[PDB]
């Protein structure tokens, strides 16, 4: 059925944007790190780095929305309606992440740690609520895939 | 022993953004006729595309930004000062585009057209404001390179 | 093919395998995070990242080494003399460190604690005489481009 081979590719983008999320944990420490030693051009590397992976989570976030916008339309009732609002309710956290640590990458390049320190801190607080929302859509996924 | 290379570098940095502005010119453009000719999934990888092109403007703003920083360290003047200001109300104004894209992808994926279309104008309103500060930049660092 | 060109050459081949190196950094550190935290498939991840950044770096010191050495025939210099010796000691140190990483990855894939400690450990040794090592080259470059 076209359902389930729409669940299969959404496992494998799922799947995909975890390593991604692995790969922007990796550099989000690796910011802090030299943003607490003072080390300017490495922070400004790291950042950088963030930045991409950040925005390739955005790209997989908005292709998981895609996908199950297409699965609610081959569904005749409402079972996929509960998956699809958790996928948009991550995309929407993770485009605020992803505008956060644009306001962070600026500062930073500004010169104005405060604004810095403000931005990458909600930029941290945002990637844990999507972290939290990564896992309900995974679990509420599971539950549409049988076997 | 260092302004010579930081000046070549912003050169080479934006000959390649406006190349990048160019192909964003194009996959929006196409974008727009793929919007009014109602063709979602043609609309989709068009805004896909244009996404991709704004995180490179992104990040060629951010490299202009701080290469012009340097070179106010280098050789603290008015006319260093003011170059680096223009660059960070382009960087500014960047991602104002760059976020406003995101709530417009957003909304297409979503299947939200009346903030798609909102979000889409105001996105080429910013990106007709960015290019204003490019020109207004090269204008400037004519001045700077002297040649 | 001139020496100036040369020295291009190698100051971008340096500039980038700085960047390599500090991806390096930061994916060591999460491969080391998740280590302690009992991470296994987390480490898995990083380790296969790390691996991927250190053969790049590998890469980096090979063309370096090359570029060094077409710089002593067209512009003969005792200076050059030194950083080619300098990153020559550097691509044994770093195909080191590679080997004792792979000595890791497949520990870690065998599930094999004490044998994956001891190439962990060795690799962090290797990779802090690499970076003596580094530092080392770039002051001889920057001397070769003009003290
Ligand atoms: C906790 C953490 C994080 N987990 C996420 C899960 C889904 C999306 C995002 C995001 N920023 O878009 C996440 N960010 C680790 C990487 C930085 N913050
Ligand atoms: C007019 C146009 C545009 N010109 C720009 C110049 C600098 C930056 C941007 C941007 N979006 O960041 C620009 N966008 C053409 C490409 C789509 N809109
Ligand atoms: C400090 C660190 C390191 N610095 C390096 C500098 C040049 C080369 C290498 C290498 N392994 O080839 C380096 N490795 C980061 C990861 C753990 N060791």
């Amino acid at each position: 059925s076209d359902a389930q081979e729409i669940l299969s590719r959404l496992n494998s983008v799922l799947e995909a944007a975890w390593k991604t999320i692995l790969n922007l944990a990796s550099a989000t420490d690796a910011a802090e790190k030299a943003y607490k030693e003072g080390r300017e051009e490495d922070l400004a590397t790291y950042l950088d780095q963030a930045a991409s992976y950040q925005s390739q989570v955005d790209q997989y976030a908005v292709e998981t929305v895609r996908l199950l916008a297409e699965l609610k339309k081959v569904f005749p009732d409402e079972e996929a309606d509960r998956a699809l609002q958790i996928a948009e309710k991550l995309l929407k956290t993770v485009q605020e992440a992803s505008k956060t640590l644009d306001t962070a990458v600026a500062a930073a390049a500004n010169g104005d740690e405060e604004t810095f320190a403000k931005a990458f801190n909600q930029f941290v607080s945002l990637g844990n609520q999507a972290d939290t929302l990564f896992t309900q859509l995974q679990r509420t996924l599971t539950n549409l895939n049988k076997k």
